[PDB]
């Protein structure tokens, strides 16, 4: 049903006396749309490969050598693979591609076997590729190997060597941005919780500072699984922690009153991260959230306590230097290393925008810096995941962008922003950066091979390369608007 099923048939349909119904045929091929699996070319490959071969031989035309010779690459190039597989699969379908029954077959049709897409590059590209995706996949694979060794790394750093020019023919392919986005999913979680390890490890920061990071990390990572070293450091800080920040038994109001604070409480009370309510007659004092609850803070990370960060009728944060440093990021490492280091996890983000937009429109500034934090940061939080250098994330970035203008159109007057002002402080630190280059690269190598057979052929002009350039143009223009 496939690209490739269907060349197989039509070559099977016999008629080589007549090189013009042959070469209908394969221009098709050339256009197809139809996906295929490593399975299912690995099953038609030594087939398809003796049709083109023998194509050639009886035909002696030009689009015929481009199809034997480039057959390896053409037929990779529509792949769908279950990346959930691994690399096995691949490299499978590879050592079929690279057997010696295809040497044989190009070599007694006079063909070469070392054409830019022909099977020994794509045997020895692929090949390379794979082991780059491989290694990789072989960083933190749980939460629990992040919070033992908390690396911070740079998003764009994961999927580098996938995306390199030595690539550049492979970029376009199905299967290379089906695993890009395999290795975003797999990897740029981890970011958020290595910063808030960072955070909660950081012996500089007040005991209570250390103790809200611990919970957020418990909530946002871990929910009922229990790791036993997250919860030492939660009762270390808990233990620590300065008397004077929480409301004494018996003041009006003293009971937690909302779920943030209901959480922390019971945390509190316990000593334990993982314990997050209270049973009625247990009592429980709650942090306060008045201005005075600020100087037991650190100044950067206020946000952390995020219920006095949202009790905006009584304490005001100061997020005026991180929304300055989130503003000035250009990347996601740096803005999203703003919004963790001062308390802006997601969940924080959330219940930040909430407070600070139902105020609106008569906000202050400080007020302003809370809010454009936090509705930047819950944005930053959501493409996080999905970052990378392909065209998942051109969708997935779109995807979002679409959503600024219902969600904040109306608010963003009053957050002290111009027009389109959260979608162009998005757009700075978060923009899809894909090397689109590639596509015109990988064009270029096929040309040079159709210019290849165009001279063996002794033309200047073929069907094949106007069957492949309405291919590519098609492919370019509908997946990445060039
Ligand atoms: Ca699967
Ligand atoms: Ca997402
Ligand atoms: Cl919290
Ligand atoms: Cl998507
Ligand atoms: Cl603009
Ligand atoms: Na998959
Ligand atoms: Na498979
Ligand atoms: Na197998
Ligand atoms: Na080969
Ligand atoms: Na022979
Ligand atoms: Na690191
Ligand atoms: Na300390
Ligand atoms: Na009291
Ligand atoms: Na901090
Ligand atoms: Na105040
Ligand atoms: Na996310
Ligand atoms: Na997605
Ligand atoms: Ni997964």
């Amino acid at each position: 049903p496939g690209s490739m099923e269907a060349l197989v048939r039509a070559l099977e349909e016999a008629d080589h006396a007549v090189a013009t119904v042959v070469q209908s045929r394969i221009l098709e091929f050339f256009m197809a749309a139809g996906r295929e699996t490593p399975a299912g070319v690995r099953g038609l490959w030594a087939r398809a490969l003796r049709l083109a071969c023998r194509a050639y031989v009886e035909t002696g035309t030009c689009e015929a050598a481009v199809l034997a010779e480039n057959l390896a690459g053409l037929a990779l190039w529509r792949l769908r693979h279950d990346w959930d597989e691994g690399t096995a699969p691949l490299l499978e379908l590879l050592g079929v591609v690279n057997g010696d029954d295809t040497t044989a077959a190009l070599t007694e049709a006079g063909l070469r076997t070392s054409a830019e897409f022909g099977p020994d590059a794509m045997f020895r590209l692929v090949s390379e590729w794979c082991a780059a995706f491989d290694e990789a996949l072989a960083g933190a694979r749980s939460a629990d190997d992040v919070l033992a060794a908390p690396r911070v790394v740079p998003p764009e750093q994961t999927a580098r060597a996938l995306v390199q020019p030595r690539f550049a023919t492979l970029y376009d392919m199905d299967f290379v941005q089906d695993g890009l986005r395999y290795v975003a999913q797999h990897t740029n979680w981890a970011l958020p919780l290595a910063l808030a390890v960072r955070q909660m490890q950081n012996e500089g920061l007040k005991p209570l500072t250390r103790a809200l990071f611990a919970l957020t990390i418990a909530d946002e990572f871990f929910h009922d699984r229990q790791n036993p070293t997250l919860r030492e450091q939660f009762a270390e800080a808990a233990r620590a922690v300065d008397e004077a920040a929480l409301v004494p038994v018996g003041e009006v109001n003293a009971t937690p009153r909302t779920a943030v604070e209901v959480r922390v409480s019971a945390a509190l009370a316990h000593g334990d991260a993982y314990v997050r309510e209270l049973r009625p007659g247990t009592v429980a004092r709650r942090l306060r959230t008045d201005q005075g609850v600020l100087a037991l803070l650190d100044p950067g990370a206020q946000a952390v306590h995020v219920a006095a960060a949202a009790d905006l009728d009584h304490t005001q944060v100061d997020a005026t230097g991180v929304w300055e440093a989130v503003q000035a990021s250009a990347s996601p490492l740096q803005v999203v290393e703003a919004l963790v280091t001062a308390g802006f996890t997601r969940r924080h983000c959330d219940l930040l925008e909430r407070a600070v937009l139902d105020r609106a429109p008569r906000l202050t500034d400080a007020q302003r810096a809370v809010g454009c934090t936090a509705v930047v940061g819950g944005v930053v939080h959501r493409l996080l995941d999905d970052y990378g250098p392909g065209l998942d994330y051109v969708r997935a970035y779109t995807d979002v962008a679409d959503t600024l203008e219902p969600l904040y159109g109306d608010v963003t007057a009053a957050l002290g922003l111009p027009e389109k002002g959260v979608e162009h402080v998005v757009r700075h630190c978060m923009a899809p950066r894909p090397p689109t280059e590639h596509v015109g690269a990988a064009r270029a190598a096929l040309l040079r091979e159709v210019a290849a057979a165009e001279r063996r052929a002794g033309l200047a002009h073929s069907a094949a390369r106007e069957a492949l350039n309405t291919w590519l143009a098609f492919r370019a223009q509908s997946r990445w608007g060039l």
